[PDB]
């Protein structure tokens, strides 16, 4: 078995940094991305923690990212900002646009991020999580590569495409749900095939569209399948359709990095919309959002979207971050160490 | 079975609600609403819907001659006091201020409260699109599902609608319950004496079960897609209610109003121009999307089935048993 050790958030934070910078990306986005993947691996996203550190390192290695490209914001209405990512990371784009998207939220009501031409590698929740944090409502959608097949298709079109949502409540952290409109998450497909083990079934099929648990099967030429049926894929069309064609990103199927040995990150496009949900209001939502909360608890919901993620982060930020001795050395080496 | 056309479908309806105390403005939005489900073959959300719209109005449970008031918030943001009234009469008359806003702004929000919704949502998504605009709306309704992982029900059914143009074609629309099926299905399966798919809900005790009377007996629905449709009829609780002022699912009760069928909440509206400071068109992307589902196989589209229907409801006329078409006379 593999010997486990830990290391602090602000260490993993530093190592990182370091390990961005070294391999070609400015300090902003190093400082943006490193805060990111640590958080992931904090809260306990597996599949977005550092578990990404190599997909990112061969995808900037490659030329298929551009680590250091400096994001176009575009103030294009009173209550809309698009940002040009300029074949960058989608984290520092969102980055350099905040501050006027909350400024036009809380002033017109609500206000869209349409962000073009980004690559995301990371959770949703750590997109919407820090405006909740600050009253406001937020919603998002990214569409990835393609990999699902819409219901009653024959073949796979849409990304694993993830929807995120965060709100806040008076009496404790923001409510936030971040979840892919595939069966599974991409990634936990990955997981597995590294891992070696299967996958639960009716999740996935094959090269031939037969059911199919083998993680490897799916990821060659296989494809996954939409959550809950119908509706499920009819929010992925959604997705596709907000985070790129709306943004004007690519769709998750309007990109090739077969000339790009390496690449691994999607590039196409990502949807925010920030509401200040007591705009004109004679109540408080963040109030009426702790009731919701309060009746969840009364009808036996113990556990809320989240709720996890909290447990793991206290779990992190009181035992440390728990990471393989071999994954450590790696990283640490990859730092420069 | 007798045939009638949209507009003398409309026309009795309109009759109908007069007669039974709306205001001829409220009668003229439900009439067209209703009789439009009828047309795209929503049969669930058409003249069956009649009964449930009279009997309710027959208690004052919802005021049929309520006037919206519309309240201009912010430079992207309406709220509507529906004052108790249907849910449609308030979406229109705010809808020009909206659109105005949405088009100057390139977003704005509808935030409906004291609303009765006891309609499909297409058709509030459906004219935004038809109009170049990006629409997404949810509506909470009356407590019956079980939140992922619960004991008892919660939420309500909670659909979410979704209408964007296409440039070769009628809008995208999807209009989906977040409960794994609608109340109206279940009743209807009750009466047809057919059992459910498993997974659909519970029976008083909390046990799964196929029945739908034992659903419809004290029992309750299950979200749809288990802890991911969960999460998302728990956002439609918070958008719907939390941020328009209107009651959660579970803060009103039939008890003090026989016959009452309608959930008393709100409505959350949210319209985009997708091409705002755009370098592209956002219909000639949706369109491309559209010839990529069916270059992979995806034949229908969401919304097909309505609009294929609509066409024949159109040239041929709406086909009703003769029955039906007698009783909604002698209502008018
Ligand atoms: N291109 C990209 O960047 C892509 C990124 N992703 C990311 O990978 C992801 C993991 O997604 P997915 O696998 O769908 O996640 P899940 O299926 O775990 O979780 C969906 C979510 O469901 C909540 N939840 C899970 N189990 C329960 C339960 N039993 N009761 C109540 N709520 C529950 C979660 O809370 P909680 O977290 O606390 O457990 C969270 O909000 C996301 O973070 C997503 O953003 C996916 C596809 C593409
Ligand atoms: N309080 C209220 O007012 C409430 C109203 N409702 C309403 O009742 C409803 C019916 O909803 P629900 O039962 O969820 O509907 P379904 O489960 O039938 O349909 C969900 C939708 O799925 C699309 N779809 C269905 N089958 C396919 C397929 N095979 N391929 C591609 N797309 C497909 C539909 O297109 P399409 O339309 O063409 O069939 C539509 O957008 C809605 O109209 C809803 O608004 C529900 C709860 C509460």
């Amino acid at each position: 078995d593999q010997p486990t050790q830990t290391v602090s958030y602000p260490q993993l934070i530093d190592l990182l940094r370091r390990i961005f910078v070294v391999h070609g990306t400015s300090p902003e986005v190093a400082d943006v991305l490193a805060e990111n993947c640590a958080s992931a691996q904090r809260d306990g996203s597996h599949s977005h923690g550092i578990f990404r550190i190599p997909g990112y390192l061969s995808s900037l290695a490659s030329g298929w990212v551009d680590g250091k490209a400096v994001p176009v914001v575009e103030d294009v209405g009173a209550a809309f900002v698009r940002v040009d990512a300029c074949n960058g990371f989608a984290q520092p784009a969102l980055a350099a646009a905040r501050s006027l998207l909350i400024d036009k939220a809380r002033s017109a009501g609500v206000a869209i991020l349409a962000i073009r031409g980004s690559h995301h590698f990371a959770a949703l929740w750590p997109d919407v999580e820090p405006f909740a944090e600050q009253g406001l409502v937020a919603l998002s959608m990214v569409n990835s590569m393609t990999c699902v097949v819409p219901h009653g298709a024959r073949q796979p079109l849409f990304g694993t495409n993830p929807i995120a949502f965060g709100a806040p409540r008076a009496g404790g952290e923001p409510i936030v749900f971040d979840l892919a409109t595939s069966a599974i998450a991409h990634g936990d497909v990955q997981i597995a095939a590294r891992e070696g083990r299967l996958l639960p079934a009716g999740m996935g099929v094959d090269r031939d569209g037969l059911p199919t648990q083998e993680p490897r099967a799916i990821l060659d030429g296989g494809a996954l399948l939409p959550f809950g049926g119908h509706k499920g894929s009819a929010l992925s069309m959604m997705v596709e359709l907000l985070a790129a064609g709306l943004t004007g990103g690519n769709f998750s199927f309007e990109f090739d990095w077969s000339k790009h040995p390496g690449a691994q990150t999607p590039w196409t496009g990502q949807l925010l919309i920030v509401i200040d949900p007591d705009k004109g209001a004679g109540q408080h939502f963040a109030q009426r959002s702790e009731e919701l909360v309060r009746q969840l608890h009364g009808v036996g919901q113990e556990r809320l979207p989240g709720d996890r993620r909290y447990l793991e982060r206290a779990r992190s930020m009181a035992h440390g971050i728990v990471i393989a001795q071999a994954d450590l050395e790696r990283l640490q080496e990859l730092a420069g160490h």
